[PDB]
């Protein structure tokens, strides 16, 4: 089947991805698929939190490390995250009610895991969900204990741990131009990098039901008038998995300059983690469904 | 769909279990099939070498607290493994020519893994796969640097380390009374038995073929011959999920009286490590296929 990563190549994107773990890899057919389909490989759980520091210091990394092993002999891009992220949060970190003790567990973290993969990740989702539905910030343990300085000093940290990322702010619901959380990300971006803060992509978590492909087309522009060098489209999954959402999605990223790529959040639907909705490219034979083909249309013309 | 696991607990059996993580809990319909079909959780991956001691007493636990937790949560018995394996093994490991320090450090490892969850774990692979199909010992680097006194070495301490457990030794290609490798496990067990070696289980690690399942009908109670307490089919899929085939191995569990239970190869097809041959109890839309249906009828009659 033919490569949508090599079609998204050729017309001047960085990448077709996928998330994937060493779990995946190692049974169905989601090696030769990513092998011989995708070009970037995103960690499904392997370098969240309490997959990584489940107790202080105790850094559980051969998950991660799998992966990224993997990805080097297949010659895959690799990315990382999440980072700083209040869900899957060890208990461990949200009692901490001290602002230098936190912030020193925060940046150890982030510099821990970037060290270890310095030069081999290509981008690091490095904050996630850090708005609430009405574009304020949301009040998680590292905006009540640190402060507003929190996303700063985060982004500060990472640039000095691997300054060869691309550093990205990611967030979910940003997929209809009118609603408000997508123009606060986009005004606190802009201020934010006008104040010196290295923040290199907004990537948006597209997690859609059937018939919001067509918002996106609108979206992802105002995303990208924040005026950061990329912007992406991430964990992207569709409800019932339409030809025409998936298309629209993939028109959004050719239409807009900046944003380098998208990645599907999984390869088959029995593995997705809402699989009832059948919401991704291949079915549970392995076959490319409708929407893959459509895709691979598009891209040709 | 009627439980098997009820179904095989009404005929006298302790169990009908299935290998299971973190990310198979999370996505398709895993965890809703396991609460309802299922008895005992195994871990697919997350207690082996690589994944828990990566390197020198350095513990990695993330994944496999999670599943004991689960499991304990929704009322499941627990299995756990391997803890001796040549597979999946750091390269610090195998590395090692000092006797000694090879000997300390695999006691250090099964000690600290069984302590950590002592009396929560049903049962223990303690040694996997150390046969050759002629019969022999497998020349791994704990027989090359400790020599064969390496076996009974392990189960002394794993039964110190945790005395409610049950211990086994478990291999493949124990699928016919005359293969030479069945007989030769039999041979030595009842020797080590008879040396004191805590043996509590042979466990058959069943991955069979089109065809294969009337030959489990000879080999279990050959198995069963070396005495130890308790044997069990583990790892089981068969390529085809003929309901002939499961059936057959269900029923020599039946036939045997020391056969505690079953245990499959993961829950549906697509997750299989070789998904092409379909052959788990549950399809791609996690379905049950005429396999399942046919053993609910067997344990019925
Ligand atoms: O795009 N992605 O599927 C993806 C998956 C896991 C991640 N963790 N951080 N960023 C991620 C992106
Ligand atoms: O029964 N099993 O499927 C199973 C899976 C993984 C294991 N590790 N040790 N024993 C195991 C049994």
């Amino acid at each position: 089947a033919q490569s949508v990563d090599q079609l998204i190549k050729a017309r001047g994107k960085v990448y077709f991805g996928v998330a994937t773990d060493q779990n995946r890899l190692t049974t169905g057919k989601n090696a030769a698929i990513i092998q011989a389909d995708f070009g970037m490989v995103w960690p499904e759980n392997s370098m969240k939190w309490d997959a990584t520091e489940p107790s202080q210091g105790n850094f559980n990394f051969a998950g991660a490390d799998y992966l990224v092993n993997w990805a080097q002999q297949n010659g895959k891009l690799i990315g990382g995250g999440m980072l700083v992220w209040h869900s899957q949060l060890p208990s461990w970190v949200s009692s901490i009610t001290d602002k230098n003790t936190l912030t020193n567990v925060m940046k150890n973290h982030i510099t821990t895991l970037m060290t270890r993969y310095k030069g081999k990740i290509r981008a690091w989702d490095v904050v996630g969900e850090a708005f609430n539905e009405d574009g304020s910030l949301r009040q998680t343990v590292f905006l009540n204990v640190i402060g507003e300085d929190y996303i700063p000093i985060a982004f500060q940290t990472a640039r000095a741990a691997d300054p060869n990322a691309k550093l990205y702010i990611m967030d979910y619901n940003l997929d209809s131009a009118s609603y408000p959380k997508t123009q606060a990300i986009v005004n606190r971006v802009k201020q934010w990098r006008a104040a010196g803060v290295p923040i290199d992509g907004i990537g948006s978590q597209t997690h859609l039901s059937a018939g919001q492909g067509a918002g996106v087309l609108q979206a992802l522009p105002l995303l990208a008038s924040a005026g950061t060098p990329e912007v992406s489209i991430l964990m992207l999954d569709v409800a019932g998995a339409s030809p025409t959402d998936y298309v629209n999605v993939v028109n959004a990223c050719l239409n807009v300059q900046s944003c380098v790529g998208i990645t599907v959040f999984g390869v088959a639907d029995p593995d997705s983690w809402r699989a009832s909705t059948t919401p991704l490219l291949f079915d549970g034979n392995f076959n490319p469904k409708p929407a893959y083909n459509a895709i691979v249309q598009d891209l040709q013309q």
